[PDB]
């Protein structure tokens, strides 16, 4: 409920961007705070105000800051492929995510560094982001299968590489190999046996985190595993 802000300081005597937002107008910005929150990577979401460092904060639930869904989707879709599950941890990277988290949120760049890599790291997180509302073309569909013959469901969709966790009940069985999805189902299967395929599965709530009338900071956990699903009709005869 209670915690701490913590950070980390990216100062490498450059000045990062000059930006505008809201009533801080041409602020230059020649160190970045990497926040965190009892361990968690966490971002700035007000880019107008300074953060209020070492101080306790309280958590609360990321709606009672937005309202609008579809933004607080996104700002955790950014978060969570921009920098918590992509493969760069740079100091680069982390920055470029807070910058198109700050985009959403009013944030204009006037100038920014070269060496950030700006427009090719945002593109790529853009791209991520875009793809992860592609589902498998056997989405939401009911199947019949026989108990014991394993049964194989092509994705024409082409999505099934993105699958990092499959739930399934009891007495079901599910593989993926390449666009496949191998399946089979027993006696104790239910009746009708959903298989979830998740896109993310480090799902929470999503916080925000505020002390005083310092700078908002959001631990922007996504709260949906994106998931293709498939329901089987398991026929026991
Ligand atoms: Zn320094
Ligand atoms: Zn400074």
């Amino acid at each position: 409920a209670q915690q701490k802000l913590d950070v980390k300081w990216i100062d490498k005597g450059i000045n990062w961007i000059v930006y505008s937002a809201k009533d801080r107008e041409n602020f230059t910005m020649d160190r970045w705070a990497k926040f965190y929150v009892n361990g968690e990577i966490a971002f700035c979401i007000e880019p107008n105000k300074e953060a209020a460092i070492g101080a306790v904060h309280t958590g609360a639930n990321l709606d009672t800051l937005f309202k609008d869904q579809a933004l607080r989707n996104k700002l955790t879709m950014i978060s969570h492929f921009g920098y918590i599950a992509n493969k760069d941890q740079s100091d680069e990277q982390y920055i470029a995510t807070q910058m198109l988290i700050w985009e959403l949120l009013g944030a204009k760049y006037h100038t920014i560094y070269n060496g950030l890599n700006y427009e090719a790291r945002k593109a790529d997180i853009l791209k991520s982001v875009k793809e992860a509302e592609q589902r498998a073309s056997f989405h939401k569909q009911k199947k019949p299968i026989k108990v014991g013959e394993k049964g194989v469901f092509v994705d024409t969709n082409n999505t099934l590489s993105n699958v990092k966790g499959i739930r399934t009940p009891s007495g079901v069985n599910a593989k993926i190999e390449g666009n496949k999805l191998i399946v089979t189902a027993d006696k104790n299967a239910p009746d009708n046996a959903t298989i979830h395929l998740d896109r993310i599965t480090i799902v929470g709530t999503p916080l925000v985190y505020t002390s005083g009338n310092a700078q908002k900071v959001g631990v922007l956990k996504p709260f949906d595993p994106l998931d293709s699903w498939l329901t089987l009709q398991v026929i026991k005869n």
